This record gives C-alpha cells, sequence and structure tokens, in this order.
C-alpha cells in the first residue's frame, strides 16, 4: 500500500469548552462543545468523544486513526485529538444529530427530494471509502449525521478496517449474509448495510426486524426473506434496496452506481417516493447559541496545511 501522511493534531483541553452532553452510553460519553485554535480568533462548534481504561484508549486510538486519514464532504474527519485523562476524540459538532433520530422527529415534515438527496450523499461517502479501500463495517442511519438537513456525513469508523485485512455486540440487523456466516466483510458488504440504511429512511426511523432476535436472523435471511417494501417507496427504489440483498455479493449495485440511480431519482423525486402533502415541506437550516458567536467558523471552512 502507499504510506499514509495524514497529520495527527494534538489539542490543549485548554483549547476547547466542554459545553454539554449530547449522548451517554455503556459505550462512554459524546459532549457538544466549542474549540478555539491557540492564537487563532476562531472559535469551532465540535463533538468530544471519550471513554478497562487501557484497553479502551485502544480501541478509541484506532478510530482517530481512521478518522483522521478520510478527507471527503460525506464522510466526518478528526479535528484531532485531546491527550488527558482517557483520549479523547474531537470532530466538527453536527448540529441537527444523527440521521436515525432526526428522521424520527421529523417523519412529517420530510419530503422525497430530502429522502433521496441522502441516498445520493451517503452513496457518496460510501463510494468515497471504497476509492481509500475502507470497509466501514458499521453502516447505519445512527451513524449518519446531519450537518445542515441538505448535507449529511457518514461517521462511526470503529469498525472499519482495509479491505484484506482481518484484524461485545455485533450489528446483525444491518449485515450482509456472508458476514453473519462468515465474517466476510468486503465494499459489497457494505452495500448491503447501505440497503438498511436506505430502508431506515424510508420507513422513518423503523427498526429492522422489529422483535425478532438477533441469533434468529442469519436463519430468516436463508429463506430468503427481506425487509418489507416501505408504504412511500416506489418499487423503483425498494428494487435497489433489493440488490443491495442479494446472495451473490458480486451481484449487488457498487456505490457508484448507487450515486448514478438515487441521482437521477432525485431529478423527479415525486416520481420514485410517494409522500402525502410533500409538496408543502420545508426543513429549517443565530443557529450557534452564545451570544458572542460571531467568530465562528465551521469544521468545513477551516482548514490547515
Ligand atoms: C444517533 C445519536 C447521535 O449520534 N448523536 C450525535 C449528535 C451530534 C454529533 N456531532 C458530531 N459527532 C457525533 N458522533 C461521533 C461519532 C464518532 C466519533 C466522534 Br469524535 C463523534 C455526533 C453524534
Ligand atoms: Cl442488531
Ligand atoms: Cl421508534
Amino acid at each position: 500500500e502507499a504510506p499514509n501522511q495524514a497529520l495527527l493534531r494534538i489539542l490543549k483541553e485548554t483549547e476547547f469548552k466542554k459545553i454539554k452532553v449530547l449522548g451517554s452510553g455503556a459505550f462512554g460519553t459524546v459532549y457538544k462543545g466549542l474549540w478555539i485554535p491557540e492564537g487563532e480568533k476562531v472559535k469551532i462548534p465540535v463533538a468530544i468523544k471519550e471513554l478497562t481504561s487501557p484497553k479502551a484508549n485502544k480501541e478509541i486510538l484506532d478510530e482517530a486513526y481512521v478518522m483522521a486519514s478520510v478527507d471527503n464532504p460525506h464522510v466526518c474527519r478528526l479535528l484531532g485529538i485531546c491527550l488527558t485523562s482517557t483520549v479523547q476524540l474531537i470532530t466538527q459538532l453536527m448540529p441537527f444529530g444523527c440521521l436515525l433520530d432526526y428522521v424520527r422527529e421529523h417523519k412529517d415534515n420530510i419530503g422525497s427530494q430530502y429522502l433521496l438527496n441522502w441516498c445520493v450523499q451517503i452513496a457518496k461517502g460510501m463510494n468515497y471509502l471504497e476509492d481509500r479501500r475502507l470497509v466501514h463495517r458499521d453502516l447505519a442511519a445512527r451513524n449518519v449525521l446531519v450537518k445542515t438537513p441538505q448535507h449529511v456525513k457518514i461517521t462511526d469508523f470503529g469498525r472499519a478496517k482495509l479491505l484484506g485485512a482481518e484484524e461485545g455486540k455485533v450489528p446483525i440487523k444491518w449485515m450482509a449474509l456472508e458476514s453473519i456466516l462468515h465474517r466476510i466483510y468486503t465494499h459489497q458488504s457494505d452495500v448491503w448495510s447501505y440497503g438498511v440504511t436506505v430502508w431506515e429512511l424510508m420507513t422513518f426511523g423503523s427498526k429492522p426486524y422489529d422483535g425478532i432476535p438477533a441469533s434468529e436472523i442469519s436463519s430468516i435471511l436463508e429463506k430468503g426473506e427481506r425487509l418489507p417494501q416501505p408504504p412511500i417507496c416506489t418499487i423503483d427504489v425498494y428494487m435497489i434496496m433489493v440488490k443491495c440483498w442479494m446472495i451473490d455479493a458480486d451481484s449487488r449495485p457498487k456505490f457508484r452506481e448507487l450515486i448514478i440511480e438515487f441521482s437521477k431519482m432525485a431529478r423527479d423525486p415525486q416520481r420514485y417516493l410517494v409522500i402525502q402533502g410533500d409538496e408543502r415541506m420545508h426543513l429549517p437550516s443565530a443557529l450557534m447559541d452564545e451570544e458572542d458567536m460571531d467568530d465562528v467558523v465551521d469544521a468545513d471552512e477551516y482548514l490547515i496545511p
């Protein structure tokens, strides 16, 4: 392979305010905050991710390695790490949260134009990863984030690996059949997970195979069962999802095809998704709460040599 020359930026804890908890888990916490780069006069809204103590540092560090290596408008990148205590990951804040929560909150206001655009943007992020030979291995709507309603990015590179390499809970309900049976993971298994992510969006946040248990799933899948057609979905859309779920991994769409197909559909959204009162809907895009925030710069506009 080629040398990875990404810069890992180390950030002093003095540099930022950990303004509030955003989320918490058995898996550690995520905070929102501000990062003021030393002597730069800019304020950058950020998310800070953290937390045995020695063996969780290793998992988190791998995530930083992958995150620091990616650069694309539809992938989240690491701004840097902070080395105090347990290691902290710093990234651009995505103010509207994850896409899964967002579709749940806004089902009434979400039009076909947006649903399809997200499908295009996610396929672009995934295609980028494939170009860099990354197999993500945890694609799901929970792991897609909303910068604005018009702009989403892929995240959560904790399970990521280079294609070919082999290196708690595994996401059964999003995984390709070969993955569940044989722990095989390719860009095409990511395609399968893409199918499920799209289904999650088209159902406005439904849980796939609600009620069923993970042990059950490889079995359901072997019989030939699949996720059902969502109400808003034309057969055109649903059949794209279905192709993402073929047994023959080489028979599934490539991410570059997914970009093309969804992109065509996004020209004529009302022809592919049927949504009641679709035309009326609008989603809102100051926004930065603090009073002295006119030195605020989004991370996308903050570039380093
Ligand atoms: C579905 C819940 C959720 O993901 N909430 C959330 C909201 C905003 C946000 N902004 C920036 N980053 C993240 N998550 C994240 C994932 C991996 C690494 C890092 Br540093 C941050 C969120 C998450
Ligand atoms: Cl699961
Ligand atoms: Cl729900």
